[PDB]
């Protein structure tokens, strides 16, 4: 039974039934040509509708954000035809739905970029990773990471603006909230990063400048819609995706927290550490984040129950959101409270592929 994980929490323009989350989970499974929303994504989405707040998948917020062969964008007509019916499918069954938008920066490839090109950033430093695409079958396939082109400074604004018409056609699309991912070294996190960013113009250098971008976004997007109606998902401390945070991190990340409480957003999502290995958050670092923030906190990262009701209880964060648990367990939500097992992870179908990996996993 637990005890305040399922609890009711206002989160912005909405209120959450119970504090188990849907953390956004790329799945690389949308239709190409036009990266658009399919109605197996649909029932996957509505299979999972009992969490406090689904976070989608990571989505394009233009074709030139594009870095993965499969991820779905809502930048036209037919993405947002598409993510209409999933919205709808997700409300039908009273749940909540949050679009994450994402630019992929440097992490792409010419192959999937608008003409063919190379995929843009905040310097001309290649990512040194690989990015998923698809083969002649439509297969996912590992491929080294395009060395990107430097934004030019009056490309800035554009950018700014693909943001903000993104958030514009998520609200027209049906999603309760947005997300914006600032995280995982992504376009975003490119900027706040001093290891990815090397400008010298008022977009690099200092953290006030490094984080000149997000904030310029932040802004646009609660002009656009609504401060309410606004979260932002970040990962500040660590080393993501070969990007890492400068040598004072948490000092920059504090500045970047106090700043974006100015804006009063909905929330703030807080990916502690990727997929490998990490150091853990003090609480006294918790303590830190918790008194700039006014808004609702979301932790990620290996969370199990326990600790997310450990760190509730201790009023760190408001609420926590899991990933491959979501994956393997639509109703994670019925488990956790019920203290039943949860079905075993299928890592190898979380990329790509169809029905099988994804809408696949029972509920009770
Ligand atoms: C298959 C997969 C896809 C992911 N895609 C996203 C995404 O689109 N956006 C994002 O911000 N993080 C993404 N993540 C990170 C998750 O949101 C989450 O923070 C992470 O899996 C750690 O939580 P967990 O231990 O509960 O799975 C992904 C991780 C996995 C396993």
């Amino acid at each position: 039974s637990a005890e305040k994980l399922f609890t009711p929490l206002k989160v912005g323009a909405v209120t959450a039934p119970n504090r188990v989350f849907m953390a956004p989970l790329t799945r690389l499974r949308s239709i190409e040509p036009g990266d658009i929303p399919t109605p197996l994504m649909g029932e996957y989405y509505r299979q999972r509708a009992s969490a406090g707040l689904i976070i989608s998948e990571a989505t394009q917020i233009s074709a030139q954000a594009k870095g993965y062969a499969g991820a779905p964008g809502l930048h036209s007509p037919e993405q947002i035809a598409a993510w209409k019916k999933i919205t709808a499918g997700v409300h039908a069954e009273d749940g909540r739905i949050a679009v994450q938008l994402w630019h992929t920066g440097r992490i792409s490839h010419s192959s999937i970029q608008p003409g063919g090109q190379a995929p843009v950033s905040a310097s001309a430093l290649n990512a040194n990773t690989r990015t998923s695409l698809r083969d002649e079958n439509g297969n996912a396939i590992r491929v080294d990471t395009t060395t990107p082109r430097a934004l030019e400074l009056d490309e800035i604004p554009g950018i700014v603006n693909d943001f903000r018409q993104a958030v514009a056609n998520a609200r027209e699309a049906g999603f309760d909230l947005v997300e914006l991912h600032s995280a995982h070294g992504y376009l975003l996190h490119q900027f706040l990063s001093p290891s990815s960013n090397q400008r010298t113009d008022q977009y690099g250098g200092s953290v006030e400048n490094r984080a000149r971008l997000v904030l310029e976004v932040v802004d646009a997007v609660c002009n656009e819609w609504s401060a309410d109606r606004i979260g932002i998902r970040v990962s500040p401390i660590g080393t993501f995706q070969n990007v890492d945070n400068g040598p004072n991190e948490e000092a920059d990340a504090l500045y970047l927290i106090e700043e974006l409480a100015k804006r009063g957003i909905a929330y703030l999502h807080m990916s502690e550490t990727d997929l490998a290995g990490g150091k853990p958050y003090s609480e006294a670092f918790r303590q830190k984040v918790r008194e700039r923030f006014h808004g609702v906190i979301i932790g990620a990262g290996a969370y199990t129950a326990e600790k997310a009701e450990d760190l509730i209880g201790k009023g760190l964060i408001d609420a926590v959101a899991f990933g491959r648990d979501y994956i393997a367990n639509p109703d994670l939500v019925a488990r956790l409270q019920k203290k039943a097992e949860l079905n075993p992870q299928r890592p190898e179908s979380f990329y790509g592929g169809g029905a099988e990996g994804y809408t696949d996993y029972p509920s009770l």
